[PDB]
């Protein structure tokens, strides 16, 4: 394999279905990546994580560099050895979590372009997150103007980093994170300006931040068009399955007691599933939902045992994967707008 | 497979190595029982008890009819369907977890004879455990005498309950509880009359209560040889490695941060374990020490992650079924002194 290749096998309308291929293995995309916080995607074994579906999975980066540590890491092998996930892992910049500062980067309490980029490649990341500064939500024009424009100085600053390490430049991919809040003039320089310094996929940063989904779909729809048609396009903090189908028919390739059904969510704990018989989702292939109950689930959760926080997670990653395994299928077959209406029919 | 038969193969001193058969599997002894609290063996699914060795679960009385009930245990299938395990179970009486009354039974806030054989029979139990009365450690000679002779009136209503039921009598095993405190004349008082009575299995009660390895000892090396010999005999509430063994030596068959391993235990949250690349134990074969280090479940603990639990969980019950397994295989080669040697000079 290569160290990085994008292709597209199909479209629909904006929508895109295709792979990444990377040293340590093929990202189908539209993907779905579980979060890896502390090392961990939380109660599950990376064999589980795999059984799903999932081809990649997300490292935060400020989590993983204050425990256990990002030379740590390193001196034990990288982070893949470390939790035993061999295939692709995209890393954060650690910027956000950092949030929820000077030209120069921003100290903290328990980074930089160039030291978040060292970070990644002390934990040996395979998608490397340029170091951005966030933009909340909501922000005026000017204030967004200047988070944006440090943004991009960042990016490049992330850029040169990046490359000035050969092991990390020939291994490993950088995206850049498109800025600008809610407004088009802005979202386009951003574009322009991460096309100019040239990156491996592009990001659509800042969102998910309080919008609600009708301003955020609002601006996926002029901003995506804006980014490198032939990358991957990646909404950073995206989210809801509703959110997901809506994003890749705006040209979304990458995302990141309630249980996930085709008929919407549930709440497990509620009295009424306290004798309910049935799986967690009625046509669900994973495996709790061949082996338990939602009687069985209810229990576990209301006791406060680890296995129903197990049996929850591996079920809600899988109904994710499912969900993209759907989208994928049904873009290759020119079926996707009718995918997208069955599912919002029953999902609501 | 009968309801219950227990045969012996092979002796060594005091210690036995043999099978119970029952309707729902074999169960090699001598034996460990991992405990399902509230329905679940913590944070394992039953295919990774099932991983580790084990034959055999035991559920807790007490906790089940709390939460979620035994009735509702019931009426959803039984504890075997309810929580994903086909082989066998043996449940505790309650008795015991209550006190940590009158002749008739117990009252608490958040049980008899009758209405704990009963709540065994709605789970669904293949070993049922006689209703006894706790005698604490120390106990004087009147207590001890006066709470082992109610507990034998209370093992002939067990009996008589348990065979009142025909699908209980002919589906599943009553085991008998030998009380009496460390008194070797209210242990043969207690024998008698529990032979008397006749039983599928024999336990000795009230140890394991405070009084220290060497007492505890003390009463196995005359208690045990007064159950009938051709019975499996149950040492309830016991327990660490050492402990084991010894019980081994003296006629026991049945046993119900912190890792095991041939050398002793380790507390995995110690600083000095934040490098080390080995696995928990450098001998054990069970999964987690195959595929992950003492590095990264040092992390898992101490940053709280479910994880952790898991691998904890998964090595530590891998490594008692190691031992039984040693056990039982030297047992059956007439090395067991010699093993039994072996294991404490290294263990300690
Ligand atoms: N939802 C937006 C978001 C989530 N995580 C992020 N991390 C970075 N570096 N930038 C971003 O804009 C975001
Ligand atoms: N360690 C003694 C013990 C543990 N659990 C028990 N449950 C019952 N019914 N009786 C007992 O004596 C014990
Ligand atoms: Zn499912
Ligand atoms: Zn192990």
């Amino acid at each position: 394999r290569p160290r990085f290749s994008f292709s597209i096998a199909a479209r629909e309308g904006k929508a895109r279905t295709g792979t990444i291929e990377m040293k340590r293995g093929v990202i189908r995309t539209p993907a779905f990546m579980p979060v890896g916080t502390a090392a961990t995607v939380k109660a599950l074994k990376p064999e589980t994580v795999r059984a799903t579906g999932a081809d990649i999975i997300l490292g935060n980066t400020y989590h993983l560099m204050l425990r256990p540590g990002a030379e740590r890491i390193a001196k034990l092998g990288g982070l893949h050895s470390f939790m035993g996930w061999d295939r692709p892992i995209l890393t954060d910049s650690g910027g956000f979590q950092v949030m929820s500062q000077s030209e120069e980067g921003v100290t903290f309490k328990s980074l930089s372009p160039e030291r978040s980029i060292e970070i990644q490649h002390l934990l040996g990341s395979d998608i490397v997150m340029a170091f951005d500064e966030c933009t909340p939500y909501p922000a005026t024009p000017s204030r967004a103007a200047s988070s944006m424009e440090r943004s991009m100085r960042w990016a490049k600053r992330s850029r040169d980093a990046f490359d000035s390490r050969k092991e990390q430049a020939e291994n490993a991919a950088l995206f850049g994170i498109q800025q600008g809040s809610v407004f088009e003039n802005l979202r386009q320089q951003s574009a322009d300006a991460l096309a100019e310094i040239g990156f491996d996929g592009y990001a659509v940063g800042g969102l998910a931040g309080g919008e609600g989904q009708d301003e955020m779909f609002r601006v996926l729809d002029f901003s995506v068009p804006m980014l490198p048609d032939d990358k991957p396009h990646y909404l950073m903090g995206v989210g809801k399955p509703d959110d997901i189908v809506g994003a890749v028919e705006r040209g979304i390739d990458m995302f990141d007691g309630q249980a996930f059904t085709w008929d919407g969510p549930i709440n497990i704990r509620n009295a009424r599933f306290s004798e309910d018989l049935k799986p967690l989702d009625s046509e669900c292939h994973c495996a709790v939902c061949q082996k338990w109950s939602r009687a069985y689930i209810h229990h576990l959760i209301r006791a406060g045992e680890i296995l129903g926080a197990m049996l929850m997670t591996e079920h809600n990653i899988a109904f994710y994967q499912q969900l993209m395994q759907k989208i994928r299928d049904s873009i290759s077959e020119g079926r996707f707008s009718q995918f997208a209406q069955d599912f919002r029919a029953r999902y609501f």
